[PDB]
C-alpha cells in the first residue's frame, strides 16, 4: 500500500478524475465546433477536415482493388478483392514494406520514390500490373481534400518529416514518383485518413458504425456530422465523415493546466515541438518514453533504484510502449519489469519492480481516460444530432497500442462508457486493418470517376477553344462576301438580303403610323406616334394577340384573315377613325425585297408553315386580306425584318448603331452595308441594311466539325430538318431540346434520375427559355433549382440538379460564344471596310433569350471582345421593341414617296 501510495501522490497531476475528465469533454465539444465553423476554422486547432466520404458501405461495393497504408507502424500494400465471386465478402493479401528512417526523414521525392517501388514490386510480384485496379491509399497525416482524390498534406506528424511533402498534394506527388520510374501504371482514386479506413472496415460489418478511432503510433479520430453543420462543404443535404485530427487539441494552449513537466519535456525534445499535445500524452509513441522520463527523475531523487542512473536509462526511446505493456501483464508483468530494468544496466529491486509497474500503469491509465473524454464529446455530439435520448452506435477501433497492452481497451471503455451514461456504445476492433475500409471507398470513388469520365466527354464536344471560335468567325465572314456578290450570291446559304432601308434615322422623322411586329413570341399591333423638333417624343401603343398553332400552320389565306382581324380590333380598341393611316409591317422571316414595300417570302423558319405564302409578295397578302374584309383600308409602306426594325430603334438615338441583333425564338443579325458592296442592288452610292438570315449558316455542311450527336437530333426532329442551323445552335426555340437529349442519353447511362426516362422528360418544348434561363440563376440555391424540376414533372435530388444546371450551362455558354463568333464577323467587317484602326458600334439587340438569360449576353459581349480586339461594341437592348424603328422606317418610306 505504501509504495503505490506515494508513487500516487508523486503522480498526482496524471490521476485524472471524472470532474476534471468532464471539463476535458466540455473544452473538445467546444473545439469541434470551432473546427466546423467558417469564421473560426482558420484558427482552430482541432481542425474537424471534411473527407468526402458520405456513407458507410452499403454492400454494392464491388471490384479488385488495391490499397497502399502508410504513417501507422507499418506500411503495407493490399489487394482487396470485394464481392468479387459469391459467398466471399472480401478476399485480401498484403505485404509489409520495410521503410527505414532515412526514407521517412529525408525528401518528399525520395519517400514517394520509395512508395512507388514497393508497389511496382508488389503488382510485379502478382503479375496484376495490367489489371487496371484501381487504387486507393490510406495515409493517416491532416490534410485538405475538396474532392476524394486530392490530399493537400497540412502538416506531417509522428515519425514523419520528409521535406517538400507539406503544402502539396500527396496525390500528385506519388504521380510524379510512379511516372518517373516508367514501369506501370496505377489510377489513385481515393485517399483516406485511417480513421476513415477504420470505421468504413467497421461499417462494412455493423451498419451502426458512425466513429473510427485510432490509438496506435498516434490517436485521431472521425465520425459521420451533418452536412448543414460543416461550414466549409457547400450543401445542407446528407452526412459526411469528419476527420477530426484531435491530436492537435491544445496546441493552443487550452490544456497546459493538465500537462506535466514530463509531457512538456516529452513535447520539446520530439520532432515536432508544440505540436500534437494531446497525441503525446496518449498515443504509442510516446506513452514509453513519459515513463522513461518519470523514472529518471525518480532515479535522480533516490526513488528507484538507489539512485542508480545508466546512460541506457537516459537514452531517449530505450524504454517502449511495448515495455509498459509487457509490465502491465497480470501474470508476468512484475518478471518483465525485472528483465525489463534489468536491461537498463540498473540491477532494480523488486520493489523497483512494483513502484516501476504502478508508474506504467498511471500513464496508461491517463491516456485511457483522456481519449475517453475526447470520444465522449463526439458521442455527445452524434447524440445531439440524432435527437434522441439515448444514443446507440458502433466506434469502430484499430491501433497497436488499443489492441496488445493487456489492459488499456478494457480501461477505456469502461471510462467511456461511465462518462456518456446516455449512451449505448458497441465497440468493434478493426481486425482486417484500414485496407478494406480503403478499399470501399475505392470501389465507390472509382464508380463516379467513371461516371464524371463519360459526362465530361460527352460535354466536352460543346467547348469552342478560341481559335475554333476565330475560325467560326473567318467562316461567317467568307459567307457574307459569299450572299453578297452577284456570282455567288444564289447559292450562298447566308442570302444577305437587302432591306431597301439605306439610313438610319435622321432625326426629321414624324407622324401617326400603325405597326405590325409577327414572327417573335408575341404577334402585336402597334401605334406609333413620333414628333421632332425642339424636343422630340416617341409614343407607342400596342396589344398582344394569339396565334394558334393551327392558324401558324394552316393557309396563307387564314393567317392574313387573322392578322386582319386583330388589326380591326385593335382599331376599336385605340379609338382609331379618319383617313387610312401609313402601316410598317415587321415580319421576321426571310424575304427577297425588289423595294421598300414588297417582299417575297422565301421560306418558312421558326415554326410557321402556311400554304401557299413561299413565293408570294406577303404585301400583297396583306393587302389582299383587307380588301376580302372590307372595312378599313391601310397603306402598307414596309415590310421589314425584326433585326432591322431593332437596329433602327436603336440608330434614333444612337449614331454608333449600325447593327441589329435578334437571340429570341430565332437568331438574326442585321448591319449597314456599303452600296458597293451590295452587287445584287443597282448603284454604288451609300448604304444598305443588310438582313443577314445568319440563321441559315450551316446548312451548306460549314460547321459540320461542331455541331454535336444533340444538334443533329434536335434538326432532325425539328419542323425544316436541315435548314437554320447555326440558329438551332443558338436560339431560344431550340437550345431546351439540346439539354432535354443530353440529358436523356444521362439518364439512359444511369448518371441522371435513377436511371428512369419518364414521359415529362420524353415531351419536347420542356427546357423552354423561361426555365433555362431560372435553372442557371446565381443567386438560386439548390432547393429552388430542385424546385423547378420537379415541378416540370422531373424526379430530380440535388445532385441531379447540379449536374442538370451544368448542362445546361455548357449549351447557353456555346450558343453565346457561336453568336459571338457571327457578330465578331459582321463588326470587324464594317471596321476592316471602313478603313478604319478601331471601331466605336453599338449594336441594337432584342429577343426572350437575350434579354432573360443570367449569362447568355454577358459570355457574348466577352466573346465579340476577344474575337474582334479592335472593335469596341456596345449592346443596346431595345425597351420598346421594334415598334419605335419599324414607325421609323414608315415616315422615311412615306417621305421617300415625295
Ligand atoms: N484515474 C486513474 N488514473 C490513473 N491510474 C488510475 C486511475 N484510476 C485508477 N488507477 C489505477 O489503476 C489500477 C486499477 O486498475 P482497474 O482497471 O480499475 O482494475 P484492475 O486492477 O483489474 O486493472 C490501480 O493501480 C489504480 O491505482
Ligand atoms: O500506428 P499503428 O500502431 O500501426 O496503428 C494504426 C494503423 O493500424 C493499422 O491496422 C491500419 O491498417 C493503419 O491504417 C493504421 O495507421
Ligand atoms: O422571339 P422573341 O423572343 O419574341 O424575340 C424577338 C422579338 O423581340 C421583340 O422584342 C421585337 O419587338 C420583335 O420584333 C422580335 O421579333
Ligand atoms: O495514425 C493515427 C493518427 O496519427 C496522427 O494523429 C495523424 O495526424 C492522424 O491523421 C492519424 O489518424
Ligand atoms: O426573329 C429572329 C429571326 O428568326 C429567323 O432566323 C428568321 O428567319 C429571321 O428572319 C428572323 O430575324
Amino acid at each position: 500500500d505504501d509504495q503505490v501510495k506515494k508513487i500516487d501522490k508523486y503522480l498526482y497531476a496524471m490521476r485524472l478524475s471524472d470532474e476534471t475528465l468532464i471539463d476535458i469533454m466540455t473544452r473538445f465539444r467546444k473545439e469541434m465546433k470551432n473546427g466546423l465553423s467558417r469564421d473560426f476554422n482558420p484558427t482552430a486547432t482541432v481542425k474537424m477536415l471534411p473527407t468526402f466520404v458520405r456513407s458507410i458501405p452499403d454492400g454494392s461495393e464491388k471490384g479488385d482493388f488495391i490499397a497502399l497504408d502508410l504513417g501507422g507502424s507499418s506500411f503495407r500494400i493490399l489487394r482487396v478483392q470485394v464481392n468479387h465471386e459469391k459467398n466471399q465478402n472480401v478476399h485480401m493479401e498484403s505485404e509489409v514494406y520495410d521503410t527505414p528512417e532515412n526514407i521517412v526523414h529525408g525528401s518528399g521525392s525520395q519517400l514517394f520514390d520509395h512508395v512507388a517501388e514497393c508497389l511496382g514490386d508488389f503488382m510485379e510480384k502478382r503479375k496484376i500490373k495490367d489489371k487496371k485496379l484501381p487504387v486507393g491509399f490510406t495515409f493517416s497525416f491532416p490534410c485538405q481534400q475538396s474532392k476524394i482524390d486530392e490530399a493537400i498534406l497540412i502538416t506531417w506528424t509522428k515519425r514523419f518529416k520528409a521535406s517538400g511533402v507539406e503544402g502539396a498534394d500527396v496525390v500528385k506527388l506519388l504521380n510524379k514518383a510512379i511516372k518517373k520510374r516508367g514501369d506501370y501504371d496505377a489510377n489513385i482514386v481515393a485517399v483516406v485518413n485511417d480513421t476513415v479506413g477504420t470505421m468504413m472496415t467497421c461499417g462494412y460489418d455493423d451498419q451502426h458504425c458512425e466513429v473510427g478511432l485510432i490509438i496506435g503510433t498516434g490517436t485521431n479520430a472521425c465520425y459521420m456530422e451533418e452536412l448543414r453543420h460543416i461550414d466549409l462543404v457547400e450543401g445542407d443535404e446528407g452526412r459526411m465523415c469528419i476527420n477530426t485530427e484531435w491530436g492537435a487539441f491544445g496546441d493552443d494552449g487550452s490544456l497546459e493546466d493538465i500537462r506535466t513537466e514530463f509531457d512538456r519535456a516529452i513535447d520539446a525534445y520530439s520532432l515536432n515541438p508544440g505540436k500534437q499535445l494531446f497525441e503525446k500524452m496518449v498515443s504509442g509513441m510516446y506513452l514509453g518514453e513519459l515513463v522513461r522520463l518519470i523514472l529518471v527523475k525518480m532515479a535522480k531523487e533516490g526513488l528507484l533504484f538507489e539512485g542508480r542512473i545508466t546512460p541506457e536509462l537516459l537514452t531517449r526511446g530505450k524504454f517502449n510502449t511495448s515495455d509498459v505493456s509487457a509490465i502491465e501483464k497480470n501474470k508476468e508483468g512484475l518478471h518483465n519489469a525485472k528483465e525489463i530494468l534489468t536491461r537498463l544496466g540498473v540491477e532494480p529491486s523488486d520493489d523497483d519492480c512494483v513502484s516501476v509497474q504502478h508508474v506504467c500503469t498511471i500513464v496508461s491509465f491517463r491516456s485511457a481516460n483522456l481519449v475517453a473524454a475526447t470520444l465522449g464529446a463526439i458521442l455527445n455530439r452524434l447524440r445531439d444530432n440524432k435527437g434522441t435520448p439515448r444514443l446507440r452506435t458502433t466506434v469502430g477501433v484499430d491501433g497497436s497500442l488499443y489492441k496488445t497492452h493487456p489492459q488499456y481497451s478494457r480501461r477505456f471503455h469502461k471510462t467511456l462508457r461511465r462518462l456518456v451514461p446516455d449512451s449505448d456504445v458497441r465497440f468493434l476492433l478493426s481486425e482486417s486493418g484500414s485496407g478494406k475500409g480503403a478499399a470501399m471507398v475505392t470501389a465507390v470513388a472509382y464508380r463516379l470517376a467513371e461516371q464524371h469520365r463519360q459526362i465530361e466527354e460527352t460535354l466536352a464536344h460543346f467547348h469552342l477553344t478560341k481559335d475554333m471560335l476565330l475560325e467560326v468567325k473567318k467562316r461567317m465572314r467568307a459567307e457574307m462576301e459569299l450572299g453578297l456578290r452577284k456570282q455567288t450570291h444564289n447559292n450562298a446559304v447566308v442570302k444577305m438580303l437587302p432591306s431597301f432601308v439605306r439610313r438610319t434615322p435622321d432625326g426629321t422623322e414624324n407622324g401617326d403610323f400603325l405597326a405590325l411586329d409577327l414572327g417573335g413570341t408575341n404577334f402585336r399591333v402597334l401605334l406609333v406616334k413620333i414628333r421632332s423638333g425642339k424636343k422630340r417624343t416617341v409614343e407607342m401603343h400596342n396589344k398582344i394577340y394569339a396565334i394558334p398553332i393551327e392558324i401558324m400552320q394552316g393557309t396563307g389565306e387564314e393567317l392574313f384573315d387573322h392578322i386582319v382581324s386583330c388589326i380591326s380590333d385593335f382599331l376599336d380598341y385605340m379609338g382609331i377613325k379618319g383617313p387610312r393611316m401609313p402601316l410598317g409591317f415587321t415580319f421576321s422571316f426571310p424575304c427577297q425585297q425588289t423595294s421598300l414595300d414588297a417582299g417575297i417570302l422565301i421560306t418558312w423558319t421558326k415554326g410557321f408553315k402556311a400554304t401557299d405564302c413561299v413565293g408570294h409578295d406577303v404585301v400583297t397578302l396583306l393587302r389582299d386580306a383587307i380588301k376580302r374584309r372590307e372595312e378599313f383600308d391601310l397603306d402598307v409602306v414596309a415590310v421589314v425584318n425584326d433585326t432591322v426594325g431593332t437596329m433602327m430603334t436603336c440608330a434614333y438615338e444612337e449614331p454608333t448603331c449600325e447593327v441589329g441583333l435578334i437571340v429570341g425564338t430565332g437568331s438574326n443579325a442585321c448591319y449597314m452595308e456599303e452600296m458597293k458592296n451590295v452587287e445584287m442592288v443597282e448603284g454604288d452610292q451609300g448604304q444598305m441594311c443588310i438582313n443577314m438570315e445568319w440563321g441559315a449558316f450551316g446548312d451548306n455542311g460549314c460547321l459540320d466539325d461542331i455541331r454535336t450527336h444533340y444538334d443533329r437530333l434536335v434538326d432532325e426532329y425539328s419542323l425544316n430538318a436541315g435548314k437554320q442551323r447555326y440558329e438551332k445552335m443558338i436560339s431560344g426555340m431550340y437550345l431546351g431540346e439540346i439539354v432535354r437529349n443530353i440529358l436523356i442519353d444521362f439518364t439512359k447511362k444511369g448518371f441522371l434520375f435513377r436511371g428512369q426516362i419518364s414521359e415529362t422528360l420524353k415531351t419536347r418544348g420542356i427546357f423552354e427559355t423561361k426555365f433555362l434561363s431560372q435553372i442557371e440563376s446565381d443567386r438560386l440555391a439548390l432547393l429552388q433549382v430542385r424546385a423547378i424540376l420537379q415541378q416540370l414533372g422531373l424526379n430530380s435530388t440535388c445532385d441531379d440538379s447540379i449536374l442538370v444546371k451544368t448542362v445546361c450551362g455548357v449549351v447557353s455558354r456555346r450558343a453565346a460564344q457561336l453568336c459571338g463568333a457571327g457578330m465578331a464577323a459582321v463588326v470587324d467587317k464594317i471596321r476592316e471596310n471602313r478603313g478604319l484602326d478601331r471601331l466605336n458600334v453599338t449594336v441594337g439587340v432584342d429577343g426572350t433569350l437575350y434579354k432573360l438569360h443570367p449569362h447568355f449576353s454577358r459570355i457574348m459581349h466577352q466573346t465579340v471582345k476577344e474575337l474582334s480586339p479592335k472593335c469596341n461594341v456596345s449592346f443596346l437592348l431595345s425597351e420598346d421593341g421594334s415598334g419605335k424603328g419599324a414607325a421609323l422606317i414608315t415616315a422615311v418610306g412615306v417621305r421617300l414617296r415625295t
